[PDB]
């Protein structure tokens, strides 16, 4: 899976190591393996979320197969909530997801394409 | 309700108090009265979970009759989840549960087994 | 969460299965488990809102800490309007909404009340 993350917490209001805990997280919630977890987060940033500049983090999460239907990411926003509001100290009405689904032959992986892999 | 609660936090780092509270607490979830609720905590361990040695706990729920449905364990896991998370400061990837249901001619009460009570 | 609802629109005016989509948008709205949420139906009533008997509905919604501060109800408001103007086919100006926080020795369960679960 893929997850970017943007915030306006500061890098040192982001608790030490959360992008290796995210990978466990994602690991759990979406069916693959932990070591298939790409993630990116940019915090320091100017947002409005709802309108507001209060602290807030954006997330978005892509991936074949498994972020392409309504029932299965009800199940995944659940998660990635209750994860993601204590671990940023953050209410759940300062969060947003966005999913993406992906094909293999959008995925640029060792030179090549996942199609041929 | 028989709760065991294993984990490689030090005793002084379990609030005092764990034990009363996760009867109540397994009374809200399971149904069945606080005082009928059995509980144990082995603090101190050794452990891993998902390959990791950070702090984590297991715990095991052994029942009659109320632990034997996923659809029953779902709702009983959230609650347990969300009652382990607050006392122990854990995050939700640092908790397993597992579900045993019980038969009334496996628990010895009394000198007699509860099928005779 | 305890939500009970109001309406002059006849039963079968009311979509089939109100109750149940209005649970689990509840306990997203107020971030409660949708096990924990309560909601009751009263149609066919006779009604003024605002002075006017046209088509409407009063919703309460009662919880213990999550409905107490304007900030948090402005919040919850927006998102009860959005569900219930789309789901009753009624404008925002026939939706009225009161709030009502509860303590813990208010609400009776198996027996006995919340402050000792
Ligand atoms: O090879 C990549 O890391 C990769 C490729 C695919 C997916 C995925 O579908 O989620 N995730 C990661
Ligand atoms: O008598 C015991 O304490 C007892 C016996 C049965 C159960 C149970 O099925 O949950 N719980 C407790
Ligand atoms: O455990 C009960 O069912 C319960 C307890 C509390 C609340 C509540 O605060 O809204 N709702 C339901």
């Amino acid at each position: 899976p893929f997850l970017e993350l943007d915030t306006n917490l500061p890098a040192n209001r982001v608790p030490a190591g959360l992008e290796k805990r995210l990978c466990a997280a994602a690991a759990s919630i979406l069916g693959k393996p932990a070591d298939r977890v790409n993630v990116t987060v940019r915090p320091g940033l100017a947002m409005a979320l709802s309108g507001s500049t209060e602290p807030c983090a954006q997330l978005s999460i892509s991936s074949i197969g498994v972020v392409g239907t309504a029932e299965d990411n009800r199940s995944h926003s659940a998660h990635f909530f209750e994860f993601l509001t204590k671990e940023l100290a953050l209410g759940q009405d300062r969060i947003l997801i966005r999913f993406f689904p992906l094909e293999s032959w959008q995925i640029g992986k060792i030179g090549t394409v996942m199609t041929f892999l």
